[PDB]
């Protein structure tokens, strides 16, 4: 069972601004998509894992995040009634939860700083998928500090993107305990 964390930061790490996202990248949430949704075993899901404000930041219409389960932190949110959806109250259980659970196939850490904090402390830490973004868009919430000594970055070619007037690039990292 593996976790990878994926993320969207700029030129500062930041990933956030002012509750929602400092940017719009059509391409790269397509991107986002398809590598949080598409699993190996036909019929098996993935589940992601984020914190409330990431859930709260989604556009209700493409809220909950289809075709996988769905697993948002918070001390402070009601019950979900939605089955898709659970609202678990630490890091730890909802870890407990998925690994539990026989049909999913790969944990998606999809953000909340803290959510990614806990994630990189976590056995079941394997990849970083990381959109380094070109620029500073004064963002008020970060990506953690991390040790990219622990991970090898990936080797393959990645061109440069532009949507947006915005620049940015692919980057992979696998934990070098692997
Ligand atoms: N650029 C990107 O790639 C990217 C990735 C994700 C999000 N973002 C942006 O980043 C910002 C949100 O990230 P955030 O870090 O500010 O807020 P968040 O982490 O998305 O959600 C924070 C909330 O999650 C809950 N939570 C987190 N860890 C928990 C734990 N261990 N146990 C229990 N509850 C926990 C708490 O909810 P309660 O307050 O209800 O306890 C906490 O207040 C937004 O702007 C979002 O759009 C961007
Ligand atoms: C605010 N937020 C968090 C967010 C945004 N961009 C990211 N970008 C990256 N590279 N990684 C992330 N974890 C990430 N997270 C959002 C907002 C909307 C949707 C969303 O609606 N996604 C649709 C796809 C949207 C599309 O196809 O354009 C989906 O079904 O996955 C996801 C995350």
């Amino acid at each position: 069972l593996h976790m990878n964390l994926i993320v969207a930061v700029d030129g500062c790490g930041g990933i956030g601004r002012n509750g929602g996202m400092p940017w719009f990248l059509p391409a790269e949430m397509a991107r986002f998509a398809k590598l949080t949704t598409l699993t190996t075993d036909s019929g098996k899901k993935n589940a992601v894992i984020m914190g409330r404000k990431v859930w709260e930041s989604i556009p209700p219409k493409f809220r909950p995040l289809k075709s996988r389960f769905n697993v948002v932190l918070s001390k402070k949110m009601k019950e979900e009634s939605n089955e898709n959806v659970v609202v678990a109250r630490s890091f730890e259980s909802a870890v407990s939860l998925l690994q539990d659970m026989e049909n999913i196939e790969t944990i998606w850490n999809i953000g909340g700083r803290e959510v990614y904090e806990l994630g990189l402390n976590s056995p079941f830490l394997h990849q970083m998928y990381i959109t380094r973004v070109e620029g500073d868009f004064l963002a008020d919430v970060f990506f953690p500090r991390v040790d990219y000594g622990r991970f090898i970055k990936s080797t393959e070619s990645e061109e440069m993107h532009e949507e947006k007037g915005i620049k940015y690039r692919y980057e992979i990292y696998t934990i070098k305990t692997d």
